[PDB]
RNA sequence: AAAAAAA
RNA sequence: AAAAAA
């Protein structure tokens, strides 16, 4: 629980600033002799408890004042959950060298155009090693949801470190590039002192299915459908876009992208040769309303029914470009991320009134996870035989699972280190051990101005769900004398006009026990009025809107 | 298109809630002027209904013809079927509410909460009652909570069967299956309309038996080395029974924890629906007293509702209990869509503690309480209704349940997808949709009704990003300002000098309207808002509410 | 697919 | 197990 000692010269301190008690805002910090290497730098996403904010970030208040001690930032892949906070760490220090694959940095480039940022790009590949001051980094292909992921090895005077990333052990991925358990196992034979292991699906047993399976079940599904077909998947997942495109043209339709993420992500994936699609099969969103329904497949956006994603708008007709018939077939080619049920289950239900057949994961095999199930994780622990393990990229139920997996491999119980954000692992003399914790908290991004939206701002943003009633009196500067009748507004409270009318009376009465008591102070007459209006809505409604007084002096 | 006069002698069914969604179930049958209402419950608030506490059916169609209501009849005691009973009997204390022994003992406590006593009629299976122009026979249905019944309403227009909340488990622990024979004899006499459960009509096959949960628990407690904690809905006496059976079979004893549980289990016992030797019950004082391997705690909070009992011990803010990592907690429940975040939250908190958490995804510790599509097929074959109308479900669930009934022989014309407030007219044998009427969500915020609505809610949604108030004092009639603007914010920023740039921006626009010699307070407050509203957009790109106020003096 | 009920 | 974007 107390902050760690100074790091024994010659050891590694590894500490996570996000992603070890959640799923998102991944950022882990390695220090060796005062120098710092960072792996990943992604975002979270705000829930119910974080009501006004755009994005949550890792708590970079320790790198905060150490910016010249970081040698480079290394990137497993290009998820938002691993590169979202980049344009915010680099604003602080625009010349961090950011290392990552050919596709990862391409997405890091476009997200850094939104901020007037050109970064220090060092593009790597698998089997490559680059050098970074004290640190030496070796890269390994990881097949996964999005192209070109890499696992990362970190060589240092404390020993060898393996970091896996969003990793999945599919022996038949459609791109031809399986995760590289061969290589990682060779590195195991040398010695791996600590293994930073993704634990997303350590709970799920067995071995998950191959992305290769999803392709047949669309080829069949597009076959059997008489009318137009539209398919919504994620946008990082271009293996599956290619699968849909294959199945599409194969049967004679023509593909058509719909949505800003989709249109732009496929653009880059073709420019880099990750997609491959003749222009004869690509048409624009216009022609979908042109050509007979049976001759077009729409690849759209918003598998979480986020309220203005392409497919969410289409389920309301409010997507002026195209409106959905009942001969349409929507196939939710994705997973239902926890916390987005009301959105997506509402959207399917909205689609059901319209009368269009919808196929989701529960009915078919249209989606396959992006992470190793607990039995593909059993391969890694056996091929790498790590000397200590530190579960990562998941919540506590997922890290606890993964610990048991690793222990069940023979990794001793001491060498398992459940290291929640801000708690640090120290690797000196080849032993790994928990050093100490530091407070790690959430940094919000509400629009354009930083630092100013806090636990207070949010607390009252949750208050305001019951609305507010406002009182407003004016006064002659020194007197208590009101100069005008009080003025009660309210928003988010009731929609009866007369709702506040018993309250304008009770204030008027209060407002003159004030006058008949020579309360000259604006603040005190603001308080007493505020209390009369609280205690009224209290007794009368037992609702608790925020009661906001305002006392102007003239 | 509204519905015309029910040509005399016919029967008109209209759902006033329960058919667009899952919840607030209330179905209204009209026959010759008089009305029968089947069920009356609540939909729990969601993420598009911010401050409300309970969504009720739109009884705005029936608040006038209250004295035409012959009786309110109850399939079982789910809050999705008896929640809004006091919000109905406050309008008419003397409505006769008809239900089974258990089903009525819950309307008891629910309405006690509200200073109400209702006029009861306690019925059982295979037994008729008459209610004015309606006669009602009751058939036992097997379901998650005890003593549910399906309902048949014979009237001069034909004969209707209402399933309620049906499931066809063939080995219920209580030992009293759903009365599918009965329903098939009633089928041989010919039913003209079936109101069929639609909840799980999308899942193929025949769901599992409550009889399977028993063993899984008996294993889990036998294998556990410390204390055990099981969470299930307080309605499910049968589940709480095989939890209890298991514990005492293993020299353990039991302690309940939670308003719902402790209440509903004492009642279950008083009415002999749960049988437990006083010898085998202890209290939470004696719970933490004894050895862990002696106890089994039966708790609330399977949905991780924030103030629940488990969700308290997950956070260590519980008096008389604290969860060690030697504990085994069992979420003997499902995960209603919409409470993932909440349940996982509690599962994670429990994980950081170190105690094993067996959910329904790693063992057979829960079974659904609504028939799967293969079970429903035993019903369309057993009843053979001439017309089918699906109920108790969402829209993807209705299209499913409608498809089942076509595949089973009912003509497409005879399968009637009648939404909330949409009417269906059985007029001498034939069934058809006779139009619709607007129907909505009666919200219950605090102590009033009809008070909150669409635009109130839409405001509470905007206020997730705060408001900014700009306040102008003016000399009456002139439009001439008398102080400088007074900006405030509240859920916008903690930068105390955040609005300062904007006072100088609204002064210039007050100074721009005085030259306009525009003196209207409405219009000046329009201008003092669009200014400060597009300074927040420009400078901050945040989108709070803008509340102008212009007090003239 | 029904809630829950103030450390 | 990641977003959506006129
Ligand atoms: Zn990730
Ligand atoms: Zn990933
Ligand atoms: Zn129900
Ligand atoms: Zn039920």
């Amino acid at each position: 629980l107390p902050p760690p000692g100074p790091l024994t010269s010659g050891g590694l301190r590894v500490t996570a600033l996000g992603g070890i008690n959640e799923i998102g805002r991944n950022m882990t910090v390695f220090e060796h002799l005062g120098r710092l290497l960072i792996i990943d730098c992604g975002v979270l996403f705000p829930g119910h408890d974080e009501p006004g904010v755009d994005l949550i970030l890792p708590d970079m208040r320790h790198v905060e004042d150490r910016l010249d001690d970081i040698e480079a930032l290394v990137l497993t892949h290009g998820h938002e959950d691993h590169i979202g906070a980049i344009p915010f760490l680099l604003k602080l220090r625009p010349d961090i060298p950011v290392v990552g694959s050919k596709f990862t940095l391409a997405l890091v480039a476009e997200k850094c155009r939104e901020y007037r940022i050109t970064p220090v790009f060092v593009e790597v590949r698998e089997g490559q090693s680059t050098r970074h001051g004290v640190f030496e980094c070796e890269y390994f292909a990881v097949n996964h949801s999005t192209p070109d992921a890499l696992a990362i090895a970190v060589y240092t005077g404390a020993g060898t470190i393996l970091h896996t990333g969003d990793i999945k052990f599919d022996q038949l991925p459609p791109d031809g590039r399986p995760t590289d358990l061969p290589g990682m196992s060779r590195l195991g034979d040398t010695g791996v002192d600590l293994l930073l292991c993704d634990s997303t699906n350590a709970e799920i047993p067995g071995v998950g299915p191959s992305e290769s399976e999803v392709g047949p079940t669309l080829h069949r599904l597009i076959r059997g459908a008489d009318g137009r077909v539209i398919v919504a998947c994620f946008a990082s997942n271009v293996d599956r876009v290619q699968q849909i495109i294959d199945a599409a043209v194969a049967l004679g339709r023509r593909v058509s992208f719909v949505g800003r993420s989709m249109v732009r992500n496929m653009r880059v994936a073709r420019q880099l040769g990750f997609l491959r699609v003749a222009d004869s099969d690509l048409i624009d969103i216009a022609a979908a309303e042109t050509m007979a329904p049976d001759q077009v497949v729409l690849i759209t956006t918003g598998t979480q029914g986020e309220p203005m994603s392409a497919l969410s708008r289409m389920s309301r007709g409010e997507h002026r470009s195209i409106t959905l018939t009942a001969g349409d077939l929507i196939v939710l080619s994705s997973s239902l991320i926890p916390g987005n049920e009301e959105a997506v289950f509402g959207v399917i239900d909205a689609l059901s009134k319209i009368g269009a057949r919808v196929v989701t994961n529960a009915q078919a095999r249209v989606h396959v996870s992006g992470h190793a199930y607990a039995g593909e994780l059993l391969f890694l622990y056996n091929g790498v035989r790590p000397r200590n393990v530190m579960p990562v990229h998941g919540t506590w139920r997922m890290l606890r699972a993964n610990a048991k997996l690793a222990a069940s491999t023979g990794v001793p119980q001491e060498s398992i280190l459940l290291a929640e954000n801000g708690v640090s692992v120290d690797l000196v003399a080849g032993k790994a051990s928990i050093s100490g914790a530091v407070p790690v908290g959430k940094m919000f991004v509400d629009g354009l101005i930083a630092g100013d939206v806090g636990d207070i701002t949010l607390g009252e943003r949750l208050i305001l769900s019951s609305g507010f009633v406002a009182v407003t009196v004016v006064v002659r500067r020194g007197t208590g004398q009101p100069l005008a009748a009080p003025h009660l507004h309210s928003r988010g409270f009731s929609e009866d006009p007369k709702a506040l009318e018993p309250a304008v009376r009770k204030v008027e009465a209060e407002l003159e026990s004030l006058v008949a008591a020579n309360v000259t102070d604006p603040i005190r007459i603001a308080q007493g009025v505020r209390r009369t209006v609280g205690k009224w809505v209290g007794e009368t409604y037992r609702r608790q809107p925020m009661i906001v007084p305002t006392v102007i002096e003239v």
